[PDB]
């Protein structure tokens, strides 16, 4: 359901030597709210951010979070590169990544195995509010 505690989800950009501006990916749900993944290129790396309840018109709303956002490599999983963040999530901070994630360079040459046929897929695998619980 909408309701469970974590998920593991992938977006996969198209044409990805081409993008020249943000993509968002479709919603995921967990702990009832929309979480999504948001790539783009900076000034040259790729930016990669977690967002969460970005269009509420609420600022009642938080989210405890615990994700890896990682870009796979299809030849060798071992080989995906992952980082760690941890955040409370809110109405003023409801996106939280990096900047410079990887080198643009580094994620577009063929020879490292993280685009095919200019496709890059990002993965992300979000814990929300494990601090809260039943009693028992």
């Amino acid at each position: 359901t909408s309701w469970r505690s974590e998920a593991t989800f992938q977006f996969t950009v198209e044409r990805f030597s081409r993008l020249s501006e943000s993509v968002l990916s479709p919603p995921c749900f967990v702990r009832n709210l929309p979480w999504k993944i948001m790539v783009m290129p900076r000034f040259k790396s790729v930016g990669f951010f977690l967002q969460c309840n970005a269009e509420s018109d609420s600022t009642s709303w938080s989210c405890h979070a615990q994700a890896v956002l990682k870009i796979i490599n299809y030849r060798d999983d071992e080989k995906s590169f992952s980082r760690r963040i941890s955040h409370l999530f809110f109405h003023k901070e409801n996106d939280w990544g990096f900047s410079n994630f990887m080198a643009w360079s580094e994620v577009t040459d063929p020879e490292k195995g993280f685009i095919d046929d200019d496709k890059v897929t990002f993965e992300v695998f979000v814990q929300a509010d494990l601090d809260a619980g039943v009693s028992e």
